[PDB]
């Protein structure tokens, strides 16, 4: 019905009614036109004939060793490649924000409005003839079966990358600060109204809970000790809401910034860490400034540990998953002459992309025991049981599964599969084809160029008839890995954009910000430039075991 | 007590404690180094010997109107003056912003939590041993000596150019869209948490009380009919709530988007007007539109209004202030090319210089009338009685006051001007010379060089001994203007970069907004870049009565 279902307007031009049965397409600035904005203008053809493709330039990042390690240790060519990387696709995020899941059109509503998560692609309007809009049939095809077909995991395919738990879950960890849907809303809305890395999931999303968790003597959270041991503090002692079963015992009610990260033991495992990492910082802060109070520990200590999250996510997370032999780098400054908004909204796609249950393995192995899924969930006395250091010593030896390849969705979790696939569904999302059009991305011809391969190809053609049909979120998990990777091309184009986006786009990294005296001087400065996943764990784990992100 | 009391740190270098009897001094792309950061570098004494004066540059703009004439059929140097313009002061505002009332170091508390103002300069720390920090006395003088001294008002002091009621009650009605102090919270705090041009004053802060407002059919806002002409609904029938004394008949509690509009019927008017545009804008989009729903028609219609609002408020508002011969510009695609924030967190210092009572006549003049204060306030039957076509009429006529110059506030409001000192010191701030350094200003030497006469002056040396230790507020209303100017040189140079990013930094002057789809094709487009104060009274008001923000 809505003359603008089929998506006619191409290279991110806006659709527009002008009347019942006629749109028009605004091609203002895409370097396009013509009227749906096909038409390249002569600098846009040019841009075009030069450009590499996507799966070009990773091959080039993950070959050459010996040319990049010289690149390493040339700090402007560093600076320089670098500063590319952060730029380079910072066209492809709308910033301020646009569409959200119920405005496919902008509004004042849905750039104000910090309770939706925001769309980079505009929902599918509700009286178009298909779910995709104009294609396919009138029902996408049974999520139940899309899911047991391609989804569900037959034998556990590992990551060929080397991935192991301590990734994993720190992924799971570091996530859940800004991916926290508001279920009683729906879909499309969040909790973590900052939208970005706030560190809510160690503070608390609001000053109540947060002043609940803190200890208001030198700046330190709330904790217990356990066996020598440093935990975090009770629901009893410290009244902050969190979501248990009612079989769970008082002194294991542990309460951190996040409501849900008593949910597993390794979320639990790296809450503790990074409580143990603020209170440290404290320890540090305060030796520098005596003349100090309480307010100040903690406020300064709190902006140190939101430096050394975006330090340890580029430099050893984002490293590792790249693959790449050029040594990405934390540097605020290599924006500081560009073009560039200090904000952030998370989008919806984010979020959908970022399901990486396919990462978990069919047991969590922690020492000499193998626990299954039932055994691992909600159960903290296992946290108590072994240590900290053994955690570590066991997760960073654990491999983690392969995301991309299909087929690997472990069936514990399959509940959550399902809904991933339900509620872009009940959100409306365009297709897969659509959205790698919408990131440069060429569309998908067949089934066969998806996978890369011949059985699940078959098993989706029958489901979806046509490629232009796909699926965003199962076509990102049966996509064919990049060469001995865990991620398709698809899963990589969209999500950097938004990953980087959420690690520059933070206030601390703007230049009034990014200066020694606002983390305490040149100490607490310092503490965020030397961070990596190995000193967090070095210097708050019992014994300093080594770690890593592969094993 | 604290060692960064007296504020050491110099050319925007920030104090920190390193100590209980230490400081140091970040001086971080400050452009100087150094114990305080006063010694400069190559670049920056270049930077420092060429950059002329601002009352310098003001004389330029406000002569030579030869000239000007020509530069404004240039477009391309009219553009590049206008970016200019924009990108001069675009770093003396911090975004995104640091401080607030309860932080005088950077924090997420300060940086995430909306429902503070922000400040242009910290708060003077609790233990500091004098108000100003260090200097000045134990206490600062009695706020109703300084207020009876040199802020009340003995004869009206008219403005030298010419500005109207019409253009003081806009003052009014559009800055109060943003400034909106939450008292049950503290002067430090706001409701207003969009923190900018969202028109909030028009359509409600929330969700809930935007639907109370909407007719939810063609996009359009409730309204009543009177005598054959369209008023704002009333409570009665909305259960919107507003503020007015209980002795209001109901058929005169009109209900608008902010809840104090009530308070003259000067903010009613436009309150109207605007409320007759929004509606306007549907019927026009609903005919480019027939396939569009209630809600797409309100919505876009709202981007539409905010459009119009910030192209008013540049090339008519900001214009006559300036008293520029340069024609001023709404044009977002002139920071395209640029380093720019499209954001803002509204700033209390901005809120304080904003306090522009002394524009208020003694008596309001309507048609043959002339009403006190007592008759204005709280009357919406006088804007029945008379209508909107004479309420413009006699606005556009009459004169409003000088808001420099000193003793020009009318006796009326003068708790308002009371509270503006008491609230100005409850909030800490730093002193009149420290806020000019912060906007690259030189301090003022004497009371004298500050008000450009003897007799005020004298009094303000006697209250407060120290030059270095008069207050911002009062200074701000007693300053030396311009040359046959409303303002000094302080409310100028401190104001305008906080309007500006007010103004350019909202979303729909971003690059993936400002086009025509955004606002329903190229006649809502051309609704924007059409605007003016005279084509929203004309389109709106019977009879299409002249107006201006100036006398005639
Ligand atoms: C593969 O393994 C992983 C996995 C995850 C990764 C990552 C890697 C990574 C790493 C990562 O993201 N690396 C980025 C690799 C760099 C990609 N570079 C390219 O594709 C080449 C693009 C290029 O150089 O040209 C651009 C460009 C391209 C354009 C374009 C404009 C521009 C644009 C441009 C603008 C211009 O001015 C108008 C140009 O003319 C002057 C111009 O030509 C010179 C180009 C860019 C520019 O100014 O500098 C680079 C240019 O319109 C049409 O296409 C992250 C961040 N990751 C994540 O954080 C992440 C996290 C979670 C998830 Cl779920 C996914 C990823
Ligand atoms: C007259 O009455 C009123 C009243 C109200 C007004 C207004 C007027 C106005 C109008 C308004 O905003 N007027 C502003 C006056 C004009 C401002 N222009 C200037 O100050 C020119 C400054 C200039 O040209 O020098 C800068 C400059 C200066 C520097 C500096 C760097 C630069 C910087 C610069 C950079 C350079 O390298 C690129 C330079 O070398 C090439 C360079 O030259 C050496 C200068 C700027 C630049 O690149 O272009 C202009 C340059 O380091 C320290 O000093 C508004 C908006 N108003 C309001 O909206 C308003 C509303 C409410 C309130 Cl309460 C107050 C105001
Ligand atoms: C370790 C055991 C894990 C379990 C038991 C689990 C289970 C769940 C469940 C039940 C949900 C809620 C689904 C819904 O409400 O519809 C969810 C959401 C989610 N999961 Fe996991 N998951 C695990 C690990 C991971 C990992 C390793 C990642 C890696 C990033 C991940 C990423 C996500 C994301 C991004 C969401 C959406 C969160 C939100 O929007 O609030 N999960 N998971
Ligand atoms: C026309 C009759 C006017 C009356 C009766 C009036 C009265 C008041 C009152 C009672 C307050 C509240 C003070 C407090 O709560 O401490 C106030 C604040 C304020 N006034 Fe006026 N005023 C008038 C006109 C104006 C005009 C023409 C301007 C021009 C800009 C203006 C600017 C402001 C501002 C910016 C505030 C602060 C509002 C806030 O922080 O919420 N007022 N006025
Ligand atoms: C953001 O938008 C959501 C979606 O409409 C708002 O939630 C609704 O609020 C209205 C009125 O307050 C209720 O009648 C609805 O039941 C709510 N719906 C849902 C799905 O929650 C929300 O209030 C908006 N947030 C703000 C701050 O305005
Ligand atoms: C923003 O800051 C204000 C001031 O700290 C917060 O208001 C306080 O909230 C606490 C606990 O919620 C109350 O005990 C105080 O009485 C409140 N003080 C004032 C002055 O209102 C407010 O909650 C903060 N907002 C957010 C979203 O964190
Ligand atoms: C672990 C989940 C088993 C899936 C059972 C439901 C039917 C799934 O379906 C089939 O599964 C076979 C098993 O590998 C594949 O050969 C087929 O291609 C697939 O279609
Ligand atoms: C795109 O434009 C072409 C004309 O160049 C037209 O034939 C076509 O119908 C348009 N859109 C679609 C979805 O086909
Ligand atoms: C919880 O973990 C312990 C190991 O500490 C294990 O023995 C126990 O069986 C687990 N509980 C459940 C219900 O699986
Ligand atoms: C600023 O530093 C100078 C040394 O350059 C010192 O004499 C002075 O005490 C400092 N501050 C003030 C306010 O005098
Ligand atoms: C309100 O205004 C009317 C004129 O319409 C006037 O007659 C009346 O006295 C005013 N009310 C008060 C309380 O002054």
């Amino acid at each position: 019905a809505n003359p603008c279902c089929s998506n006619p307007c191409q290279n991110r031009g806006e659709c527009m009614s002008t009347g019942f049965d006629q749109y028009k397409c605004d091609c203002t600035r895409t370097g396009f036109y013509g009227e749906n904005c096909t038409t390249p203008e002569f600098l846009t053809r040019i841009k075009l004939l030069l450009k590499p493709t996507p799966n070009t330039v990773h091959y080039i990042l993950t070959h050459f060793k010996g040319v990049w390690n010289i690149v390493n240790n040339i700090p402007f060519l560093r600076s320089l490649i670098m500063k590319y990387v952060l730029t380079s696709r910072s066209y492809l995020i709308d910033s301020p924000p646009t569409y959200n899941v119920h405005y496919g059109y902008k509004s004042w509503e849905a750039f104000s409005n910090l309770s939706y998560y925001t769309r980079a692609l505009p929902p599918v309007a509700d009286d178009c003839p298909t779910p995709m809009g104009v294609k396919g049939n009138k029902e996408l095809p049974d999520s139940k079966e899309v899911l047991e077909k391609v989804l569900l995991r037959r034998e556990f395919i590992p990551d060929p990358q080397g991935s192991n738990m301590m990734f994993a879950f720190f992924a799971q960890h570091f996530t859940h600060q800004f991916f926290k849907t508001d279920h009683k809303r729906g879909p499309g809305f969040t909790r973590g109204l900052g939208h970005g890395v706030d560190l809510n999931h160690i503070y608390g999303e609001t000053l109540d809970r947060q002043h609940k968790l803190r200890l208001f003597k030198d700046g330190k959270l709330k904790y217990q000790v356990i066996g020598g041991e440093v935990y975090p503090p009770t629901v009893k002692d410290t009244q902050v809401e969190m979501i248990y079963p009612p079989h769970i015992p008082e002194n294991l009610q542990f309460a951190v910034g996040q409501e849900v990260f008593g949910l597993v033991p390794g979320l639990m495992m790296y809450a503790t860490i990074w409580l143990r990492e603020h209170n440290r910082v404290c320890d540090i802060l305060k030796q520098e400034h005596p003349e100090w109070g309480d307010e100040q520990l903690f406020q300064t200590s709190r902006l140190i540990l939101i430096g050394e999250t975006i330090k340890i996510v580029i430099e050893d997370y984002v490293q590792h998953l790249s693959g790449y032999h050029f040594k990405l780098k934390f540097d605020p400054e290599l924006l500081f002459n560009q073009q560039f908004q200090y904000q952030n909204r998370i989008a919806s796609e984010f979020n959908t992309l970022y399901h990486w249950h396919p990462l978990l393995p069919d047991t969590f192995n922690i020492e000499d025991q193998e626990y299954s899924f039932k055994q691992f969930l909600y159960n903290n006395s296992i946290l108590l049981e072994h240590g900290l250091t053994q955690f570590v010593e066991s997760f960073t030896r654990q491999i983690a599964g392969r995301v991309a390849g299909g087929r690997n969705v472990p069936i514990a979790v399959q509940a959550v599969a399902k809904a991933s696939i339900d509620q872009s569904r009940e959100m409306k999302y365009q297709s897969l084809n659509e959205y790698r059009k919408r990131f440069s991305l060429k569309p998908y011809t067949s089934f066969e160029e998806l996978t890369g391969e011949k059985e699940m190809a078959a098993e989706l053609k029958a489901l979806y008839s046509d490629i232009d049909v796909m699926e965003l979120y199962p076509a990102l998990l049966v996509e064919k890995p990049r060469p001995d990777a865990i991620f398709g091309e698809t899963m990589v184009e969209l999500g950097a954009p938004f990953s980087l986006k959420g690690l520059m786009g933070n206030p601390i990294c703007s230049p009034q910000y990014w200066k020694p005296s606002t983390f305490g001087g040149e100490v607490g400065f310092k503490i965020i430039n030397t961070a990596s996943i190995q000193s967090l764990i070095c210097n708050n784990v019992k014994g300093c075991p080594f770690t890593s992100f592969n094993v």
